[PDB]
């Protein structure tokens, strides 16, 4: 009698995941809301982070050689250095920074999270004043190289300042998934104590 | 089975007759203020 009073007491931490089964009804609607945005969002990027290695080493090497860089170019190599701590506007401190071997790996791993506010608004008026630039001489024909490398710099900004309308989206969902993964162990292990 | 733990949560309501059984304890001390406040009191209205 105690014992399938004990195994109750399992069908009713059975019925409490039943409630963690309205939580990821919750979760489930959360997350597909924040995978919709990821997909407006993060694929571009992905493409962006594709086509960095697809550039050839030819197309970067031959133009950091130049004796002067085309204004287009400056323009979009500026902003994607204040990305890099190494914030100037001189095109040797450009030169120098591009040149080390080490600079083939940071194409990727530069994470749209760490910029700040002021840089986020700093660019933004950068392109306010050069909304010509960018994408469009990108397919005029200004350089291969630039094509992959202007187009990662023009994104990462509309992450920025929406990922922050993400954060407590993202922040609700840690929260929810710490409390279902851990009512679900209780689910899987109270099933088999039960 | 069930009507084992029908008698069971039954016995749960026992566990509340038992939180209310404090509660009987502390309705005891109440009226035991107060009835000490009423024999200082009461006794010689009953008299007059």
């Amino acid at each position: 009698v105690k014992d399938q009073q004990e195994a109750e007491k399992k069908k009713v931490m059975s019925q409490e995941i039943q409630e963690q089964l309205h939580k990821q009804q919750e979760v489930i609607a959360d997350k597909q809301m924040s995978v919709k945005e990821d997909l407006d969002k993060v694929e571009p990027a992905v493409i962006e982070a594709q086509n960095a290695v697809k550039s050839i080493k030819k197309q970067h090497l031959v133009e950091v050689r130049s004796m002067a860089n085309p204004p287009a170019a400056v323009k979009l190599a500026l902003e994607s250095i204040c990305l890099l701590l190494g914030e100037s506007t001189t095109d040797w401190k450009q030169i120098r920074s591009i040149i080390m071997r080490e600079n083939f790996i940071p194409t990727i791993v530069n994470f749209s999270a760490e910029e700040i506010s002021d840089a986020i608004r700093e660019k933004m008026k950068k392109n306010y004043m050069s909304n010509p630039s960018y994408n469009y001489e990108i397919v005029n024909r200004a350089s291969l190289a630039c094509g992959p490398m202007v187009k990662w710099a023009i994104a990462q900004l509309n992450y920025a300042d929406m990922l922050k309308r993400v954060e407590p989206l993202r922040n609700e969902l840690q929260k929810l998934e710490d409390d279902a993964k851990d009512n679900q162990q209780k689910a899987n292990e109270v099933e088999q104590m039960i």
